[PDB]
């Protein structure tokens, strides 16, 4: 369902399982919500990929599926970065985006 | 969890007829689905002085101005800032921004 | 009142060194919603939550439940005639942009 | 901005009576509320007076206030009424609105 670039998961060593959900923004519709967490919701989408796991939020299935998570530090600094197919715009950072009206 | 307030009950019970609809079983089930919806963006901004027109509080020692108008959409508003995984950011709450109002169908026959 | 966090004056005070007046106004916007799909149903799901509101069985989809958690449904006739009125304490919540001027 | 058929008006004065729930003044105040369906619903008011930040537009011996915040998404918005077998409602056609749900209460507007 989602993945991540070999790159984001190191960045994920960074513990000084992972979980995907979204909340609403102002930039765009929705801001992907990222939390390192001891548990998945026990109704969560899980992914294996990389020996983590990856915890979607099953209300924002439709808005992730197919999800891909990649860290980089360019020249606005580092951060997560997101290719989301069901995009349809997303801000210019990447990290908040809209899907198309149903 | 969820409250009904009694005039949503007495909404549904009108609903649960309509027609022949049904002398039977009836549960309300509310299940969810991104959507998206009319919002209110806030602009803050660091100005010398307010208008001659705004409505003056006081948190945190920092005075905060809102715009005559904007009063009652603003009242309620808690500003924060939080640092995640996704880096830095206000978050903004506003239980009356909160209020969204349902869909119209069932008043409606063209 | 509008209320600031003690988080978010150090950063707003962290900005401004780069009289304190903080200003705001709003324009019409869109952000991202829960639409709530209400339906009479005869039986739940059986994975459901279960609750209760003065009588009335609620079903709640499992993955609703966090979100739906304070839900209040209110019922309302104006001019513009009835609809069902929904107050989301949890969801009254939106996040703000990540991003700044490098030089500010 | 903000025109009313005589249809409307003559709505809105039956309601001013019968309903005395008035502020008993000829004033109709129009606002917009977040929306399940599209982005933002009509919300019509009779009100005592208006808010004294409001734009007001004066029809046919009555006088119309736009909540000044939502100026944008309703200048030259259009009022008419219809009878229907529920009573009647109101329609709005708004040169703003980029579609409009099912019923017409809703509308949203452009990205
Ligand atoms: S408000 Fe639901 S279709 Fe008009
Ligand atoms: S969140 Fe504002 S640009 Fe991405
Ligand atoms: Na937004
Ligand atoms: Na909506």
């Amino acid at each position: 369902m989602v993945e991540l670039t070999p790159a984001a998961i190191q960045e994920l060593e960074r513990l000084q399982i992972l979980r995907i959900q979204v909340q609403p923004s102002e930039c765009g519709d929705w801001r992907y919500d990222l939390a390192l967490v001891a548990e998945p919701k026990p109704t969560d989408l899980l992914t294996q990929s990389q020996g983590w796991t990856i915890a979607i939020a099953a209300e924002a299935a439709e808005l992730l599926r197919g999800l891909r998570v990649d860290y980089i530090e360019d020249l606005m600094g580092g951060a997560f970065r997101f290719h989301n197919p069901n995009a349809s715009q997303t801000c210019g950072c990447g990290m908040a985006f809209r899907v198309s009206r149903s």
